[PDB]
């Protein structure tokens, strides 16, 4: 069982704080990441969200998924995962501007599609895939998780922006935005400074990511796949088995 024996987890540095909880770098058979709910006594809705999160996490065992390690309920509700080395894909692309070679970019894409295909096969809809939720462990392996504590409308499919509108296809749209980030090094709609206007326009189908911005060395097949994933009509979007087969085919070139 994944219930960690009481008084074994040690929490060190606080590495993230929000309203959905606090994340600390801890110690439990080496470095771990510990997510805790700040309140000493929780709401029955909080206990349920904890149970639901452990229910999803305990179902996952794949190299491209952040490793769930266990949970504690005493003294506080805590979820323990592995401690990664490096930074998020968001950090690489948008903050430290890491210039990865095309072969490496296609690899990050393949590994993300690999983890997304795993989640979808286990009937897990991520609901918040974005480059911040894609960790580049040892600067080599994609680890997908939900690293947040709170939103992020750039990866939101038009029907999610409108109004349950979450599906395998809405995750595919967010994956298309990630491909856009990888192939352009940029976030979409960088020339618009109004949040509400982006929300309104994506939702109405007036605004769409500018594909003319993709790198010169970006394969023709990659540009096609990106456009397919970003289709305003969700039923028109390919699923991850097809996405992965498209990435693996163009990789042999
Ligand atoms: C350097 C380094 O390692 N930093 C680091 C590690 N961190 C780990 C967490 C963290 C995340 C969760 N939950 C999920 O990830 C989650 C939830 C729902 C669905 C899915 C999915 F499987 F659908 F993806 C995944 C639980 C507990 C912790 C400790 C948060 C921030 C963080 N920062």
């Amino acid at each position: 069982d994944w219930e960690i024996p009481d008084g074994q987890i040690t929490v060190g540095q606080r590495i993230g704080s929000g309203s959905f909880g606090t994340v600390y770098k801890g110690k439990w058979h080496g470095d771990v990441a510990v997510k805790m709910l700040n309140v000493t006594a929780p709401t029955p809705q909080q206990l349920q969200a904890f149970k639901n999160e452990v229910g999803v996490l305990r179902k996952t065992r794949h190299v491209n998924i952040l490793l769930f390690m266990g949970y504690s309920t005493k003294p506080q509700l805590a979820i323990v995962t592995q401690w990664c080395e490096g930074s998020s894909l968001y950090h690489h692309l948008h903050i430290i501007e890491t210039k990865f070679e095309m072969i490496k970019l296609i690899d990050i894409a393949r590994q993300t599609a690999q983890g997304m295909d795993y989640l979808h096969a286990k009937s897990i809809i991520h609901r918040d895939l974005k480059s911040n939720n894609i960790f580049l462990h040892e600067d080599l392996t994609v680890k997908i998780g939900d690293f947040g504590l709170a939103g992020s409308i750039l990866w939101m499919a038009p029907e999610v922006i409108r109004m349950n509108p979450y599906s395998f296809q809405s995750d595919v749209y967010a994956f298309g935005i990630v491909l856009y980030e990888l192939m352009t090094g940029q976030l979409p709609y960088s020339n618009i400074n109004n949040r509400d206007q982006i929300i309104f326009m994506v939702g109405r189908g007036y605004l769409s990511p500018d594909l003319s911005k993709v790198r010169s060395n970006c394969p023709k097949a990659m540009k096609r796949l990106m456009a397919e994933c970003l289709k305003k009509k969700r039923d028109e979007r390919p699923l991850f088995p097809q996405i992965l087969a498209s990435i693996e085919l163009l990789a042999r070139s």
